[PDB]
């Protein structure tokens, strides 16, 4: 149908905007602490602690398969990155501190992304 195509064009455009959001958020992690999944070879007990692991590479695979239907789903995944880190790592660690800084800096980006998603529809 023509409606299915119109819907697919909107998804494609949301995908374009989320890719730009993803790039901007990932720049706020210049240490690349959150770039890849936590290694289960190197942290064998990780899944005993964290039930839903997340990282920027995993978000990028989902993104490129157009697997985010809306900004809320994308934010859920970004929040998992931060929140998992802040539970697994103590307050005095470079990892925890990196998550706090990512959260604080990403807030600004996400605030305008919401306005754009609503605005462009």
């Amino acid at each position: 149908s023509m409606e299915q195509v119109a819907m697919e064009l909107r998804l494609t455009e949301l995908t374009r905007l989320l890719r730009s959001v993803l790039d901007q958020l990932q720049d706020k992690d210049p240490a690349r602490i959150f770039a890849q999944p936590v290694s289960l070879k190197e942290v064998p007990d990780y899944l005993d602690h964290i039930k839903h692991p997340m990282d920027f590479a995993t978000m990028r695979k989902r993104l490129e398969a157009q697997g985010y239907k809306n900004l809320h789903e994308f934010e859920e995944d970004f929040d998992l990155i931060i929140d998992n880190c802040m539970k697994y790592n103590a307050r005095d660690t470079v990892f925890y501190r990196a998550a706090v800084r990512l959260r604080d800096q990403g807030g600004v980006v996400l605030r305008q992304a919401r306005r754009e998603v609503d605005s462009i529809g």
